């Protein structure tokens, strides 16, 4: 359809690849889920920093099926907070299961969720599941995509000096997706609620599966 | 359980904040997909670290569901490029259909993949549907899990100075996991090539939607 053009490229030296790739480990390992997050203000400026990383994400086809919904109205961020306890409620009471709440102990999480109040942003990562003169496209593996991008917002938001907690409120999405009028291509992927941790917040003593465990060589 | 601990954080003042986050946008802005690889050897050190900052995701219920399997032996290279090039082969003239390959043209992919051989390395990226001291564990969103997982590494490697495209070789995932011996309860999510890009790298000369088209801010 249009050009190609030379790639740009930095190159480091060998020495420096090195340390920058053990640096940007040690940040992204002092990354937790916290799941109490103080009400002080962040500036919104970083909010958008954050979110423009995440759109830099590679997608199936270059679709870019993603929005990024932004709540910062109390009033907006309380229905949230009824929707979610609600539907939560009766996924520990009935829908997950014995077994998934029972692999849920260790982290303490319960349908009662402060965090949808008390933090100043919330981003709600919606997937785009297809897009639009105005003629229908494909988003060829919108879901994956929309995913990495996630993961590059949760590396932006560690590097900004912010904490989150990827979420996803199990039944809840057709509900919220009305509530901030989204149209009907939008599902909810993941729900995000960010600023600064408390100052009493707490994390699970979760350890990380060692090198070894996670990569394998060949052959 | 688990007992929980008291969770700290490096906080920087608003400015810097500003600042990290801007510089890592761009940072970020100049990863490019790229397909084509100098053949050039990358220290291994750095493919462990990034592959170590993929696993630093979170996961649904700490299932790190994710296994991160590093070829660089040339033979096995060269049969995993015989496999992706005749499954995509058939994809390209059948599977995908007229849409996608109309889709795919502004990128000029087709089913040659050089750099499965060029490349120094490549990561392919397998998420585990399940897990296992020997009892069956259910690994809760595992899919959105791993690419999240993904999405780190795509990160790590542009930090450190590497390229490489996501691929997703269509219905060649049965082959690859028996040729890597990965057992069965493990599914090829994507393939990365890894390396510095060519000398003559070219990449489609695509535009990223601007900050309103993708962000939304919502009120009463
Ligand atoms: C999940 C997904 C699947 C992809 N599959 C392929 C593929 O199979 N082959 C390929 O050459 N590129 C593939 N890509 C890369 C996209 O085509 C590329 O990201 C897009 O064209 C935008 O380019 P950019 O990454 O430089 O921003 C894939 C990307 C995504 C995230
Ligand atoms: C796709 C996926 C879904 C998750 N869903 C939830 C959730 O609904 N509620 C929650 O409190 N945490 C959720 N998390 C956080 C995890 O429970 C997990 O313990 C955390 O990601 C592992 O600890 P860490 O992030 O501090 O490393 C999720 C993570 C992943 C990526
Ligand atoms: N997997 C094929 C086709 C392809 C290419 C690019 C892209 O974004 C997508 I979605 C598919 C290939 O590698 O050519
Ligand atoms: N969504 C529920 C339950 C929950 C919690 C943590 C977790 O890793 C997973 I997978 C699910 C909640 O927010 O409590």
């Amino acid at each position: 359809s249009v050009e190609h053009i030379p790639f740009s490229h930095t190159r480091y030296p060998e020495q420096e690849m090195r340390m920058r790739s053990q640096e940007f480990y040690e940040l992204l390992n002092k990354r937790r889920s916290v799941r109490f997050i103080s009400s002080e203000h962040v500036p919104m400026e970083v909010i958008e920093n954050v979110i423009k990383a995440a759109g830099t994400a590679p997608s199936g086809a270059h679709t870019e099926p993603w929005t990024f919904v932004v709540v910062k109205d109390p009033d907006m961020k309380h229905k949230i907070r009824e929707i979610i306890e609600e539907e939560e409620e009766i996924n520990y009471m009935k829908r997950m299961g014995k077994r998934w709440v029972t692999d849920l102990k260790k982290l303490r999480t319960n349908w009662i969720k402060e965090y949808l109040d008390t933090a100043p942003v919330l981003i709600l990562i919606f997937k785009q599941v297809h897009g639009f003169n105005g003629k229908k496209k494909v988003h060829y593996y919108n879901e994956i995509s929309v995913s990495i991008a996630c993961g590059l917002l949760l590396a932006a938001l560690q590097n900004a000096g912010l904490v989150t907690v990827t979420t996803t409120p199990l039944n809840c999405g057709p509900r919220l997706r009305v509530l901030l009028g989204r149209p009907s291509h939008e599902k909810l992927l993941v729900l995000l609620p960010v600023g600064y941790p408390s100052r009493d917040a707490t994390v699970p003593d979760l350890k990380r599966k060692a090198l070894d465990q996670i990569m394998v060589t060949v052959h």
